[PDB]
C-alpha cells in the first residue's frame, strides 16, 4: 500500500510548505534565469554549505548531588535553615560548614527562624572539579549553648529538614516490516519535481507515520532551515516549523 | 453507557506512561502519604511554588536591482525596528594592473543635487582576481522603511587610476549583480483562536480531568487534579491545493490535537530530591483532522 500513497504523502507536504510559506503559487524561473539570479558571494555560500524539547528543569531542591549539572549552567544556590523556638531571649551565633559561613542574629521566643545562607560559589566549585564534597554541617549556638538549628530531623519536626534549592536554567520501519505503527523513512526532492528554485536543501528526509495503534499521528516534529526565491526577485531564508517527523505516537 | 465510559480508563493510561516518559523517568516513585509527610518540608520556598497556582519565519532577506542603475524596492511588510544587520554588496572586476579602487555609494534625493554620500571608501588591488566588498546600509534602510517616498535608487562607482564595479551585469557576469543582504527577526504575530455531554458527532473536545491523588500518585503534590481534556470523533481530509481544484483525502484521515499547552508541575526525583519543571503538550486545547 506504501508504493501508492508514496506519491500522495509528498503531495500533502508540497502544498502545505507553499500555505506555510505565505505563497499563493511557486515562483516560475527557469535553470538559466536562476543562474545569473543567483549571485555567486561569500555570504550566500556560507549559508549554502551549512548543510554539506519533551521536558525542562527549573528549579531543583536536594536533601541531606545529581549527575547531570554543569558549573555554568547554574542560576541561584541557597541552604535553607530551620531554627528551634525559643522560650527565653537569647542570640545565636549560625555557621554553615562544608572555608564555612557565619551571621550572628538574636531570637526573640517563639519564633521559628528559617534564616538561609548563599552557596552558589560552593556548588559551583564542586561540579567544576572535586565531585566529591558532599558534606552536611551546620551550627547555631544559643546563649546557653545548645544548638537550635535542625541538624538530625527530631521526632516532633514533620518537615524541617534543611535542604539546598538551586535554580538552573535548562525510523523503525524501513519500508520492509509489521508492527502497531512505525516511522516509516521519506525523503521529499525538489529537484526530482517541477521547480528548481529551492536553493537549499534539495533533499532532505521528512518520514511519517503508518499503523493502527491500540490514531497514529507524529509526537515529535523538529523544523528545517530554507532558502528560496520570491516575487520581484526576493532570495529569502527562513525556518519552516514541524517538517520533519521524529517520534510516532497514538492519539 | 457509550464508547467514552470504557475509553476514558484507557486515555488516563495514555498520559500515564507519556508523563513518565517526557520526565525521563524509567518508572514513576514510590511514596505513602506518611513518607511525603517527612520527605516534603514546609517552608517559605516551597509554600512559594506551591501557592503558584506558526508559520514559516524568516530570517535573512536578500534583495535585487530593478528600475523605475541599481535601484532597490523593499517590501513594506518589514518595519524599520524589525531590522538587524543590513549590507550593501558590489562585485569588483579582475584588474591587469595593480591599482587601487576609490568605490563610491551614494542615495539620490532631491541647489538641488541629485546625490547624498552613503559610504565613500579607498582600497588597493591586485591583478590577480576579482574580489567583493560589503557596505553598511542599517541607517539608511531604516530611513527608507520609515519614509517609502524618499526610497530613491543608489549610484555606485568604483574608478581605478575604468569603472569596475558591475553596475550592469555583462554577458559573462553570471552570479555577479550587487545586491541587499538584510537580517531580520520574525515577530511570533499569533493571530486570535465543542462537545459538553452528549450528541458525539464528528469530533469535538470532550472534557477529561486527571486525578493523580485518586489514582494512587500522591507522590507528586502539584497540581494534584488537572483538566486535560480529549479528541473523539471521525472525518476526511481536504487539502486545497491550487485552488479552485480543492485535492480531498480519504483512508481505505482521523481526529488528532491540533493545539497543545503544557503545564507546570513539582514533583519527586528517584535520588529523593524534589524538582519543578514545566512539561510541554498535556493539555488539548483544539482537536483537528490529520
Amino acid at each position: 500500500w506504501r508504493q501508492n500513497t508514496k506519491s500522495s504523502r509528498i503531495e500533502a507536504i508540497k502544498i502545505q510548505i507553499l500555505s506555510k510559506l505565505r505563497l499563493e503559487t511557486a515562483p516560475n524561473i527557469s535553470k538559466d534565469v536562476i543562474r545569473q539570479l543567483l549571485p555567486k558571494a561569500p555570504p550566500l555560500r556560507e549559508l549554502i554549505d551549512q548543510y554539506d524539547y519533551h521536558a525542562t528543569t527549573e528549579t531543583i531542591i536536594t536533601m541531606p548531588f545529581s549527575s547531570k549539572i554543569q558549573y555554568n549552567k547554574v542560576v541561584k544556590a541557597q541552604l535553607w535553615i530551620y531554627l528551634r523556638p525559643v522560650e527565653t531571649p537569647t542570640t545565636v551565633f549560625v555557621q554553615i560548614l562544608r572555608g564555612i559561613r557565619s551571621l550572628k542574629l538574636d531570637m526573640n521566643p517563639g519564633t521559628g527562624i528559617w534564616q538561609s545562607i548563599d552557596v552558589k560559589t560552593v556548588l559551583q566549585n564542586w561540579l567544576k572539579q572535586p565531585e566529591s564534597n558532599l558534606g552536611i554541617e551546620i551550627k547555631a549556638l544559643d546563649e546557653n549553648g545548645h544548638d537550635l538549628a535542625v541538624t538530625f530531623p527530631g521526632p516532633g519536626e514533620d518537615g524541617l529538614n534543611p535542604f539546598l534549592e538551586v535554580k538552573v536554567t535548562d525510523d523503525c520501519d524501513e519500508h520492509s516490516t509489521e508492527s502497531r505503527c512505525c516511522r516509516y523513512p521519506l525523503t521529499v526532492d525538489f529537484e526530482a519535481f517541477g521547480w528548481d528554485w529551492i536553493i537549499a536543501p534539495k533533499r532532505y528526509k521528512a518520514n511519517y507515520c503508518s499503523g493502527e495503534c491500540e490514531c497514529c499521528t507524529p509526537t515529535k516534529m523538529s523544523p528545517i532551515n530554507m532558502l528560496y526565491f520570491n516575487g520581484k526577485e526576493q532570495i529569502i531564508y527562513g525556518k519552516i516549523p514541524a517538517m520533519v517527523v521524529d517520534r510516532c505516537g497514538c492519539s
